[PDB]
C-alpha cells in the first residue's frame, strides 16, 4: 500500500543537510512518508547553529518504526565519525565516508523493499576518494552498489520527457563510443521506466544523431548503421518505438503530444529543449531497481552552512520520488 | 528608398509560382520590388490560372520601376527557349536562367541599384547541366560576390542565431571546426548586427561540449582563443557558454545574438518556440534571404506549393535592407 522515500544526506560538509531540512518543512513534504538517512548528531548540530531550521528529529532503527506527523523528521542514524570536527565546505575524508555509507544504507533498504524510491542529496567526489571509496561519481556509486550496468538519465516533465543515451562526455567522445547495444539498452530502459510510471503502451521516439537525421532525404551514417538496427530490434520485441527522427522537430512533436518520451543522443540534444521551455532542475536515474532522483547542483562548498543555499530543487526531487514510487 | 530584387530560381520549379503568389499579399503588393526572371515564362504562368491576376511590367533599369498595387516589375532575364519549358524537369536552359538571375541580382545589389536580394529555390543538377559548376545556391552567390566567408542567420525579434556550420553531419562539423572559422563568424555577427541597428552588439558564443567543457578540449583550444581575439578587437563577446542555457539567455534579452556551433544547436531552440521557414545569408556585402524549401519538382506548376515562406523571406529582406 503505502510508499516511502529514503533521502540520503550526501556530504555533510556541503548543502545536503540544510537543503533537506528546509525542503521537508514545505507543505506536501512536511509529515510525509519520508526517512532521512544521515548523521543525527550533525543534524542536531546544524539546527543549534541556526543553519537548519527548528524541527523535531526522531531516530528510528527500521523504516516501519516511523510515526509520520507534521514537524517531525525521522532519521536512520548513520553517524559521522566525529560530528564536532566537521568544517563547512571543506574536503574531508569522514564526510566522504558518511556520504558513501548513506547511499549504501539507502540501497540496502530499497533492496529489501522498506523503501520504494530514493532522493539523493549531492556528494563530493574528492572526499569520497579521500575516504578510500573509489567511484567515478555519485550515480556510478549507486550503480555499482545495486549491480546495475544499465542506467540512463531522465528529464521528466508533464509535457516533455527525455532519456539520454549519453550525458557529460565530449561530443567527439560520444560519436566515437556510440553503439547499437547502448541505444538498444536505453530504449529498453525508456520502455520499462514508462510502464513503471503507468504508460501501458508508451510511444518512444528516437532522435537522430545528425541534423534532419541525415542529408538529402537519406539517413546518415549513425542513423542507418547504429540507430535503425536498435529501433528495428526493439519493435520486434513489442515496443512502440519510432525514428530516427530529425533532432530539430522530435522534441517539439513529443511536446505536442505525439510521443510519451524522446531518446536523446547526447547531453545538449536533450537539455537544450528542456531548459528552453518553462526544468526544475531535477533528474531521474532510470534503470536501477528503484526510482532515484537528484538535483543538478553539487555540494556547493563555497556557500555550505551559510543559509544561502536554495532548497527548491531538493524539494522538487523529493516530491518526484514520491510521485513515481 | 531601399529596393529588393527577387530571383526566379529554376523556372521549372516552384520559384515563379510562389513569387507571384507572395507578391499578391498585403505588405508585398506594390512594395519596392523588382523580379528578375523570364517575363515570357511569368506570362505563361499567368495564362494557366494557378495564381492571382496581376499586371507585369518589363523594366531594363531599376530607376524605371513605378511601384503600385497589382503591378509586378520584371527585369527580363529571358529563357533561351520559353515555349519549350516543361514543369518539374531538369533542363539545361532552366539552370542557366537560374544562374543569370542570381548573377544579375548581385550586380544590381553590389552596385546599389537594389539594397537586398530574396531568392527563390534553384536546382543544382539543372545548374551543373547548364555548365555552371557550383555546389549550391549560397556558394554561387559567395563566388559572384567575392565573399570567402558567410554564415546562416536565423532572425526573430527575441532570438537570433548565427551558425559556424549547417546541414552537415556532426562528425563532419567536428572535424572541420577551427579557431579561424569561429573568429570569422563572430566578426560576421558583429558586422551583421551593426547593419541591423545594434550600435554595440552583445554576442554569446555557444560551447561544443556539454557545459562548454573537463569534458572535451574545443572550448580551451578553439573557442577561448577566438573569443579573446574578438574581445581584443573591441567586440563585446561572451563565452563559451553552456549550450543548454545560452539560447535561453539570448531569448530573455541577455544577448543580441548567439553564435551556434552546429545546425541542431540553433534549430532545435528556434523550432521549439514555433518559428520558419527562412534564413539570412550573412557575410555578403548586402542582405540575402531565402527559405528552406527546394524546387519541389513533383508539385511545381500545379498550384499546390505553399508560398508563405517565400512571403516571409521577402518581407524580411525589405525590413533589413
Amino acid at each position: 500500500e503505502t510508499k516511502t522515500v529514503a533521502i540520503t544526506m550526501g556530504d555533510p560538509a556541503g548543502i545536503g543537510p540544510e537543503i533537506i531540512v528546509k525542503a521537508l518543512s514545505e507543505d506536501g513534504l512536511n509529515g510525509a512518508p519520508l526517512v532521512v538517512i544521515g548523521c543525527l548528531a550533525t543534524l542536531k548540530r546544524l539546527q543549534a547553529k541556526g543553519i537548519t531550521p527548528n524541527v523535531e528529529l526522531r531516530a528510528i532503527e527500521r523504516v516501519a518504526e516511523a510515526r509520520f506527523a507534521p514537524g517531525i523528521i525521522h532519521v536512520i542514524d548513520e553517524p559521522l565519525a566525529q560530528p564536532e570536527a566537521l568544517e563547512a565546505g571543506k574536503v574531508q575524508a569522514q564526510a566522504g565516508d558518511l556520504a558513501y555509507r548513506c547511499v549504501k544504507r539507502a540501497t540496502e533498504l530499497a533492496l529489501r523493499g522498506d523503501v520504494q524510491a530514493i532522493a539523493t542529496a549531492p556528494l563530493n567526489k574528492e572526499a569520497l576518494h579521500l575516504a578510500g571509496h573509489n567511484y567515478p561519481g555519485h550515480t556510478e556509486l549507486l550503480a555499482t552498489l545495486t549491480h546495475s550496468r544499465d542506467y540512463a538519465m531522465v528529464l521528466y516533465t508533464d509535457k516533455l520527457k527525455v532519456i539520454h543515451v549519453s550525458t557529460h562526455i565530449a561530443l567527439r567522445k560520444f560519436l566515437d563510443t556510440l553503439s547499437t547495444a547502448r541505444v538498444e539498452t536505453v530504449i529498453g530502459i525508456a520502455d520499462t521506466f514508462l510502464k513503471r510510471v503507468g504508460y501501458v503502451k508508451p510511444r518512444i521516439a528516437v532522435a537522430g544523431v545528425n541534423p534532419h537525421a541525415g542529408e538529402n532525404g537519406l539517413f546518415g551514417d549513425e542513423e542507418t548503421r547504429i540507430l535503425t538496427p536498435a529501433i528495428t530490434d526493439a519493435r520486434a520485441k513489442g515496443m512502440d518505438v519510432y525514428g530516427p527522427c530529425p533532432p530539430d522537430t522530435v522534441f517539439l512533436q513529443a511536446y505536442e503530444g505525439q510521443y510519451d518520451m524522446v531518446v536523446a543522443m547526447y547531453h545538449d540534444q536533450g537539455h537544450i529543449p528542456l531548459k528552453l521551455l518553462g526544468y526544475d532542475g531535477v533528474n531521474i536515474t532510470a534503470g536501477l531497481p528503484f526510482i532515484r532522483t537528484s538535483a543538478d547542483h553539487g555540494t556547493a562548498f563555497d556557500i555550505a552552512w551559510t543559509g544561502k543555499a536554495k532548497s527548491e530543487s531538493m524539494a522538487v526531487s523529493i516530491k518526484l520520488a514520491m510521485q513515481l514510487a
